[PDB]
RNA sequence: ACUUAAGCAGUGGAGCAUGUUAUUUAAUUCGAUAAUCCACGACUAACCUUACCAUAUUUUGAAUAUUAUAAUAAUUAUAAUUAUUAUAUUACAGGCGUUACAUUGUUGUCUUUAGUUCGUGCUGCAAAGUUUUAGAUUAAGUUCAUAAACGAACAAAACUCCAUAUAUAUAAUUUUAAUUAUAUAUAAUUUUAUAUUAUUUAUUAAUAUAAAGAAAGGAAUUAAGACAAAUCAUAAUGAUCCUUAUAAUAUGGGUAAUAGACGUGCUAUAAUAAAAUGAUAAUAAAAUUAUAUAAAAUAUAUUUAAUUAUAUUUAAUUAAUAAUAUAAAACAUUUUAAUUUUUAAUAUAUUUUUUUAUUAUAAUAUGAAUUAUAAUCUGAAAUUCGAUUAUAUGAAAAAAGAAUUGCUAGUAAUACGUAAAUUAGUAUGUUACGGUGAAUAUUCUAACUGUUUCGCACUAAUCACUCAUCACGCGUUGAAA
């Protein structure tokens, strides 16, 4: 008789396992890999994996046509999955009705990977005005991107550079905010300034990258640069911030204060004292297509470099920012909401606005034992909390808790609400 | 130089068993997630185990101590004291709560372990160095050589213990396997004599030949780094959290649900291979039996008996004594679809279990999953959810391939079996034990390690330092209508 709350379902993130469009996977396997003997493709894929294995390493533009083949065979799946989950995250937390973008930009090394994901998410009936997609690594990536996009129903405009005469209300960035290990502080600033100028009012910008500690640091720095939390102390809740310009965070951060998990230098994770550090990443599962299963085979990709699965667990970190509309109404609303609204010090245990924009963030796998579930949350109070929900406290609320996973916004109250210790090894750096 | 390349032996498309994953579930107890690949402990999950779900149900509970009332004793003298035993008594006990809660202990994985300190001696003004040598030899630290170096301690080696061959002792050869058993002891790292080729040229290695030999294998045994851990079920202590609940008991359920996905094994796909039979009993080893084992016999399947499975009944043995238990492959005969390569009627023969002549004459008699009936074993209980027997069933499985396992050896393989642990009951799993017993040679590739050469503005040591840029101030000097 006991069932999940509608509030919990609203807070729940998308759960079902991912999968490529059958037409897209069939086309990829039939064309992009059939004409090439598998061994050389596996060799180049092994090279790319080995050169990204280094700690705090980066993705790299496809120099050569063989590298283009390898990237579509190996790395396109996880980019597509990350885009799928982040885009559905945006779609749910802005509401299905309000998410109807018409001017679209995708920026990424691979094919128009956000464009195919957008087509899949908004169905085959969505036909917006502009579907620009700039491709960087190689010119031949455009050809195979056209091969992918032909099977999905072209109007999409495959370019090699950003048009510099138009704004955009949907923008997707895939591994775009940092290209060199050096200049990590504000080269992200440079990139985000370049992409932020072409984002229309009411538009969406969706950033996604690797989800390793270097990744999480890039996300944290980008958020800090955009928001300037230090410029707005004691301002709890989500209000758009100046940066006639205003922007707000949607996900995965349920506040706009300093990130509790941020330590400035990624190299701290490599030391013998930063091995206990924790970074904000998110996990998803995606079914392995045939060409993937046919690829990871042999001593190159199937052995231990010193049972399998039909799916891959991809890690990723991401951000989403919404633009405020340009109008005297919106401007005055922002100014007054900052002026006379004393939202108060959101105390440990506070849910903030008790809506989607401010519900806590599950950032770790909850520990579910008989009669109690423990959750590690990033709360709208700007802090890192540990919330324990017991059956004695409430049966319905415990029932909701035991079905909660990492990456859900858990929307209700708990019995115990203490300061979580995940940031213990942060101040000492 | 791991690992690769080669050679050999395989396994490898199906069914089932057993795991993990996904999904579902009231629960399907617990395990991984920084992009090759990896959530994967089972010496037995029906109940218990059990940790999960549902419903009831217990509240100082498992212990230590305190302070009190009741009985029991012992003493003194009913009372005093001691103890014991209950009932309360509150600190609390308890916790398969937490590693995003840490540190030791350890548990493993990888690298280096002829090398690290110490003491002297010597060289340099000194920081330092300890030199030839960055040597030779071997399959490898297994062995030498040299030189301002030489020592001791650990480590390694030797040594030790197995196995093997012998000697002594022991056994009144009925506990008999004296072909054995277990104590002590010896032996080998084999020793030699020549020939040839190399050699630092003999007082040396490669071989080969001859001689004495039973002599041919094996394990263990140390530290230093570095990574990984919470079924870290390889623990302790501490931190924090629950204290009508995250502690505790009972009933039932679940851990066995299936669209799927991948590992591990068992059974198969027929003739260099399966089936039946083979009583004066072809031939073992290592084990186990007081919380047992179960012999022979009788009876029913069932049928003259045999075999196989239960039932009745306990003979010996608690053991070098009796039982588990007549080891099986091996070997002999017979049969075996595809196969008109066969069987049958007539004749026929110096092939007679046989030959000739004329007519007739894609899944089988492989496979045993699945399904049905009726019985049986354990246990109190076999529905979810065990094993066994008989009578019906009779699926997929044929061709070629990705892929991968192991590699001189009593090893692989074996339609060869035997035994033990866990068990009241269930092994296609694990660990032991013996029987038969092969093949093949290694161009190649190599991370990585060890020495080295050169450079060095770095020294908390390239995630280094220096240089230049951008803003903010404070100064200084030089020209000046
Ligand atoms: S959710 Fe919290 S921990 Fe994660 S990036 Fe945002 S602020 Fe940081
Ligand atoms: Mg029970
Ligand atoms: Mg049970
Ligand atoms: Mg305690
Ligand atoms: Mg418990
Ligand atoms: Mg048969």
């Amino acid at each position: 008789e006991l069932r999940l709350l509608s509030k919990t379902l609203q807070g729940q993130s998308y759960r079902d396992q991912l999968e490529l469009n059958p037409d897209v996977s069939k086309a990829i396997n039939n064309n992009i890999m059939a004409v090439h003997i598998p061994n050389n493709l596996r060799r180049v894929a092994t090279n790319y994996y080995k050169e990204i294995q280094e700690p705090n390493s980066l993705h790299r533009p496809c120099r050569t046509k063989m590298e283009v083949d390898a990237h579509i065979a190996s790395i396109f799946l996880q980019n597509y999955g990350s885009i799928f989950q982040s885009l559905k995250e945006l779609q749910k937390r802005v509401g299905p009705d309000n998410f109807k973008p018409q001017r679209i930009l995708d920026v990424g090394y691979g094919p128009a990977t956000g464009i195919v994901a957008l087509n899949d998410i908004l169905g085959p009936n969505y036909r917006p005005d502009l579907k620009d997609a700039v491709i960087l690594g190689n010119a031949e990536m455009q050809e195979r991107a056209k091969i992918i996009l032909s099977r999905q129903l072209i109007m999409t405009n495959l370019r090699s550079s950003i048009p510099a005469s138009k704004e955009y209300d949907l923008i997707i960035l895939t591994h775009q905010l940092l290209h060199d290990g050096n200049q990590f502080p504000i080269q992200v600033d440079e990139n985000i300034e370049h992409y932020l100028n072409i984002l229309a009012p009411g538009g969406h910008i969706v950033i996604i990258e690797r989800g390793n500690p270097m990744g999480f640091e890039i996300i944290a720095r980008a958020r800090q640069i955009t928001l300037r939390p230090e410029n707005f102390p004691d301002e709890f809740g989500k209000i758009p911030r100046p940066w006639n310009y205003f922007l707000k965070v949607i996900a995965p951060c349920p506040h706009q204060r300093k990130c509790p998990l941020q330590v400035g230098n990624p190299n701290f994770y490599t030391h013998k004292e930063g091995k206990d550090l924790k970074f904000c990443n998110f996990q998803k599962s995606i079914k392995r297509p045939k060409f993937s299963i046919e690829l990871k085979k042999g001593k190159l990709l199937a052995t231990s470099w010193d049972n399998g699965r039909d799916y891959e667990i991809l890690n990723y970190s991401y951000l989403i920012f919404e633009r405020s509309h340009k109008d005297e109404n919106t401007l005055k609303e922002i100014k007054k909401l900052r002026n006379e609204n004393v939202n108060g010090k959101y105390d440990i245990g506070s849910l903030g606005d008790d809506t989607q924009n401010s519900w806590p963030r599950i950032i770790n796998d909850p520990v579910k034992r008989k009669g109690h579930v423990m959750m590690d949350l990033c709360a709208p109070s700007g802090e890192l909390e540990k919330w324990t929900v017991s059956r004695s406290f409430s049966k319905q609320i415990y029932h909701d808790a035991r079905k909660s996973k990492k990456g859900d916004l858990w929307a209700s109250a708990a019995k115990t609400q203490i300061k979580g210790l995940g940031d213990l090894n942060v101040k000492k750096f």
